[PDB]
């Protein structure tokens, strides 16, 4: 996979093609080129927007833990419900939504890809039976919701993939982020009800992001205090 030139990255193809030139999933441009996404995946963006520890002087300087701020971070989140409800609309079920699946391309816009078992992303009916549905897909897509509030940490930090298959089917679930609004966690919560159908539609997750963006008060916590620590990677 390399960088070429409109800009594009050289290598599924059907898939491209057909789930349309819709700007919240990646685009189709032997040999095939995808849509180049300038600032990479999702989740190296947001551990890299982690400006306390690439510059500390900023940071301190300016009382601020990100680069991106709560609107720009529920924008992302706003674009992968949304590309995510085109995927339910066509009846495709991606069974791999994570925060490293998702490029950030031309200007800021969240496009849901697919390159390379993700247990840590998985519903508790796909660890156990395989079942993927849109409602799995939601589960994941809250988990993923999870990393864009911690900015990129390791869901279940601590625990192994082995832990997670006896913790899951108890009610275990990732605890509430520090910097996390109450209604952007319920919505997490939301997403990993053990029943599939109690899960939202991506539509209502999607309704739900817009009418906090619009509200002009801050859901996900970026400015500095004293005690504060990111959540863990690895
Ligand atoms: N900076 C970048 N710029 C452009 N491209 C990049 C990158 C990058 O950093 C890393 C990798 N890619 C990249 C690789 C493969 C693909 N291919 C795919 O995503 N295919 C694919 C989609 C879906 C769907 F998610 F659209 F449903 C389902 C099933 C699939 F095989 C896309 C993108």
């Amino acid at each position: 996979v390399l960088k070429a030139r409109m800009d594009a990255a050289i290598k599924e193809l059907e898939v491209l093609c057909k789930l349309g030139h819709h700007p919240n999933i990646i685009n189709l441009l032997l040999y095939l080129a995808i849509e180049y996404a300038p600032h990479g995946n999702l989740l190296d963006f947001l551990r890299k927007s982690r400006v306390l520890e690439t510059d500390p002087a900023f940071a301190i300087a300016n009382s601020t833990a990100s680069t991106l701020s709560s609107q720009q971070l529920l924008h992302f989140a706003a674009d992968v419900a949304r590309g995510m409800d085109y995927l339910s609309q066509k009846q495709f079920i991606h069974r791999n939504l994570a925060a490293r699946n998702i490029l950030v391309g031309e200007n800021y816009v969240a496009k849901i890809a697919d390159f390379g078992l993700p247990v840590r992303w998985m519903a508790i009916e796909s660890l156990n039976y395989s079942v993927y549905t849109t409602n799995s897909d939601v589960w994941s897509y809250g988990v993923l919701l999870w990393e864009i509030v911690s900015l990129g940490g390791t869901p279940y930090c601590g625990m192994t993939c082995a832990e997670l298959y006896e913790k899951l089917p108890q009610g275990y679930r990732l605890e509430k982020p520090l910097n996390c609004d109450d209604e952007v966690y319920d919505l997490m919560r939301q997403c990993w009800r053990e029943k599939p159908y109690e899960r939202p539609s991506f539509a209502q997750i999607l309704v739900s992001l817009n009418r906090m963006l619009e509200e002009r008060k801050t859901y996900v916590n970026t400015t500095l205090y004293e005690k504060f620590t990111y959540a863990g990677i690895d």
